């Protein structure tokens, strides 16, 4: 499942992923409130807050 | 009734309160995931993600 | 038993800890004006001035 | 996905979500007679009586 | 709860706190005519005459 | 309801009243962002920024 970022996000932790509004990412794991994902744009990966994204 | 910011937070919504790690604020309402607060650093008011702060003594 | 730093502190000795405002640490010993603690971020241990931190309550 | 409140509602339980007439809220879950919602006005969450709101 | 000083006060005992009109403090204990409090700016603790402050 | 000033304020317009932090004033109108108030100290009347004052409990 691919999701789109609704808002910009600054990585707080180290295992965190930095994305911007509009970015598309592939959800690798739906761990809980925090999901593992890979950016389709930058190619980098990490955890993202699930409340900042929407399922396409 | 005061909290200290554990991380930086830039307001996303319009009534959101921006704050920097270390900032002290007075909690106005403890309403779940979002709390209403008064900043002692900037003097502004707004909502804050409760998981970004720690209630202290 | 955890506290959060209210201000930045530069270690003046070898046995005490350096921390920045907003940092969280575990208090190992509450012995006087100086407390032994462990930074939750770096795991580092040392003494901290008790007046620079506030207990999470 | 969003509904507008037709009447004022006082929570009868601790999990309920109180609101006023006209308030807009996002419906999180449509579990029958009681729906889980997030208020756009107060940002709070809880269950609301589904016959008290209208879907837009 | 937090209070704000209505008037300037000069400490008389060794236990009471000195504060200025407008200062905000956190009430630690509401021990009658003399409440224990903590200045928010100086973090210093001590007793204050309750009739000199207004609870917000 | 009566309010207490959290910060100092200096009147820019001609209808709003200046007040020092600590000043008590009666809220005449809670007209949005700018409340109408009468100062219990200066006895004057005028508008005040609502975010500069706190409500008495």
């Amino acid at each position: 499942i691919i999701v789109v970022a609704l808002y910009d996000y600054e990585a707080i932790h180290h295992e965190d992923l930095s994305f911007q509004k509009g970015d598309q990412m592939v959800v690798l794991e739906e761990s809980g409130e925090w999901w593992k994902a890979r950016s389709l744009a930058t190619r980098k990966e990490g955890y993202i807050p699930s409340n900042y994204v929407a399922r396409v």
